[PDB]
């Protein structure tokens, strides 16, 4: 049953890139993984805490939406493996590569991400760090959220007002990770990052804390949906009792999926 890997296991290649505490390969382990390793010599009981948390945190999912957790180890160095996603990220395909996707296709893949956060919070696990970083599109056409190393049970685009300003001692809600999702809905609908006309990082911050500056909804492109519109705009409340938890928000996506091919 056991999920730990015996060290000489893992064959690790390519460097692909960095995640919460650790850097990304790609890997074999009973054909191609993805491992996060921490890479140290001596892990600190602060990065060893971590680590075990995020582990704890893995083993408790599984569905399709959810990065497949496939095993950890400690041995050689701390590291997690999972499944491999053969095409990029979200936010790569939009602010990278800058793939056009078809209206149909970027309601689907908001409809995924909808699909796997309902079972998280079902399962209370918040993400606290959802962001278009971390959903992976494998084989291009299935989205995969990964990435838990924050999740419970610095990249500020996608932070909520209420977290954005440091008070009280938990902003971190089921109503976070709606905005979260808010900021990636609006990525898809206008193929763009957030505020992209403001050069300062400071004044974003600043801004979105006291309420001044809020996504600018009239840029998304003209043939999505009234009712797209709409639940973005009741995602990216200010107040954060005003959004709606991901039951109600799948269901709309669903509801406005049907009645759009025709
Ligand atoms: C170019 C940078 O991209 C990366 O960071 C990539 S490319 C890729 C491909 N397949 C799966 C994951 C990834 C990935 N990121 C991640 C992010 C978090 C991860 C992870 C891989 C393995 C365990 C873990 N923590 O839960």
């Amino acid at each position: 049953d056991d999920w730990e890997i015996p060290d000489g296991q893992i064959t690790v290649g390519q460097r692909i890139g960095s995640g919460s505490f650790g850097t990304v390969y790609k890997g074999k382990w009973h054909g191609d993984v993805a491992v996060k390793m921490l890479n140290v010599t001596a892990p600190t009981p602060q990065q060893l805490q971590a680590f075990k948390n995020e582990v704890g945190v893995l083993r408790k999912t599984r569905h399709v939406n959810i990065l497949l957790f496939m095993g950890y180890s400690t041995k050689p160095q701390l590291a997690i493996v999972t499944q491999w996603c053969e095409g990029s990220s979200l936010y790569h395909h939009l602010h990278i590569i800058e793939t056009k996707f078809e209206m149909i296709k970027l309601i689907d893949i908001a409809r995924q991400t909808a699909q796997g956060m309902d079972y998280l919070h079902a399962k209370s696990i918040i993400h606290r760090d959802l962001k278009s970083n971390n959903i992976f599109l494998h084989e291009d056409l299935t989205v995969k959220i990964g990435d838990f190393g924050l999740a419970t049970v610095g990249s500020i685009l996608w932070m909520a007002p209420e977290v954005i300003r440091m008070q009280d001692k938990n902003p971190y809600s089921f109503q976070s990770d709606v905005y979260a999702f808010g900021i990636v809905l609006y990525e898809l609908m206008t193929g763009q990052l957030p505020y992209s006309n403001i050069n300062n990082r400071d004044q974003i911050i600043f801004m979105v804390g006291r309420g001044y500056l809020s996504p600018d909804l009239s840029k998304v492109r003209s043939n999505c949906p009234k009712a797209m519109k709409r639940l973005m705009a009741e995602c990216l409340k200010k107040k954060r009792d005003e959004r709606p938890l991901f039951p109600q928000i799948l269901a709309s996506i669903e509801l406005l999926a049907r009645s759009l091919p025709k």
